[PDB]
């Protein structure tokens, strides 16, 4: 299946990377909800132009915290505990970790996350549905193919790498994209807009680059080494974690700064 089903069924988890795993996780879907409410909450300090920004940060938080409730609940009930050998286990009666979840939550919001920023800047030279469709596309393609590479983790690992290679090139056309429209967002707004707009760039370029950090971590210290390991599993979970964290609720955080700072024309 997956490696952390390897590692609960042929060595098992420490109670402490077990636990640190669920509380991180857990800690994932509560930011969620959270940010759901502050969303909803603030939906009133922009004017009614931008306002389609925030409910699409609205729906995001929606989709993952109910989906990174499932995930997490998937990782609990998937390994009991063995007093004899003093691991936790995979449960043969369980229904098995099972990553379908994240990359679920995935598929749903990347064109909403993609597709909320040009509520807030204008373009100047390109076309608002040339953008958007480019956007769609690439977004979608990347986290399928993404779904299908990591399927292959524990068997055929050239499929796993060049199924994710794949899934990187809608990527970086995706940051190309993110790349212009940023830019021709800077166009006509103020210098504190466009400060703003520099850190959603950041923000943007690091959340969403760690995301295939995680998906090779256990791999990032050879075919045998401290992340070939439940460590690199309590490691691939903490940053997919601070990614889900950054990627969702920091950008539309910072997106709705931008709105407000927007509506002192
Ligand atoms: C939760 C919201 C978003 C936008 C999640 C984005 C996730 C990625 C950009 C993941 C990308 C992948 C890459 C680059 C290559 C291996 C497969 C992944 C899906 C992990
Ligand atoms: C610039 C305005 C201030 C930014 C506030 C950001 C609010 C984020 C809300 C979600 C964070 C909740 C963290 C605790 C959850 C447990
Ligand atoms: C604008 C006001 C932002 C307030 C953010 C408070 C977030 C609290 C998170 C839980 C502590
Ligand atoms: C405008 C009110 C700001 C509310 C802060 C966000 C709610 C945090 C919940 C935890
Ligand atoms: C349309 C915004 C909400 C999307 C919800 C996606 C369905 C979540 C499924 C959770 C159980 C698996
Ligand atoms: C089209 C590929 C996008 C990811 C699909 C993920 C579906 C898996 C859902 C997990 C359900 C576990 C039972
Ligand atoms: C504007 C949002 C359009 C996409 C929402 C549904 C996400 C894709 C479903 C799979
Ligand atoms: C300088 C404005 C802040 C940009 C980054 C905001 C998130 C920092 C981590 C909390
Ligand atoms: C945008 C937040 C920056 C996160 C940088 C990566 C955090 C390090 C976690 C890796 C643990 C190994
Ligand atoms: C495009 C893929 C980016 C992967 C970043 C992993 C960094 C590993 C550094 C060693
Ligand atoms: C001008 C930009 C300033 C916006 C600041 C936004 C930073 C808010 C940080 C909230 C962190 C929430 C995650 C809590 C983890 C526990
Ligand atoms: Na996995």
């Amino acid at each position: 299946a997956n490696f952390e089903n390897f590692i609960g069924a042929t060595e098992g988890f420490s109670e402490i990377a077990y636990q640190f795993t669920s509380h991180i996780l857990t800690l994932g879907y509560a930011v969620m909800l959270a940010g759901l409410l502050y969303f909803i909450l603030t939906i009133k300090n922009v004017d009614k132009k931008f306002q389609m920004s925030n409910i699409l940060s609205a729906v995001v938080m929606v989709s993952a915290f109910l989906l990174l409730y499932a995930q997490a609940q998937n990782w609990t009930s998937s390994f009991t505990f063995n007093e004899e050998v003093g691991r936790y286990f995979l449960d043969p009666s369980g229904d098995l970790f099972n990553n379908g979840y994240r990359y679920l939550n995935w598929l749903i919001d990347v064109p909403m996350l993609l597709f909320q920023i040009l509520f807030v800047v204008s373009l100047t030279t390109s076309k608002f549905s040339s953008v958007r469709n480019q956007f769609w596309f690439s977004g979608a393609m990347m986290i399928i193919t993404g779904y299908i590479g990591q399927f292959y983790e524990v068997s055929n690992l050239t499929a796993f790498l060049v199924w994710g290679a794949i899934s990187s090139a809608f990527f970086f056309h995706i940051l190309w994209v993110m790349k212009k429209v940023i830019n021709e967002g800077k166009e006509g707004i103020s210098p504190a807009g466009q400060k703003i707009l520099s850190n959603i760039w950041i923000l943007f370029l690091i959340s969403w680059t760690l995301y295939p950090g995680a998906y090779l971590m256990p791999y990032l210290t050879g075919v045998d080494g401290f992340l070939y390991s439940e460590d690199g599993v309590m490691a691939r979970q903490l940053v997919y974690t601070i990614a889900d964290v950054s990627s969702k609720v920091i950008y539309g955080v910072l997106l709705g700064n931008l709105a407000i700072t927007l509506s002192k024309n």
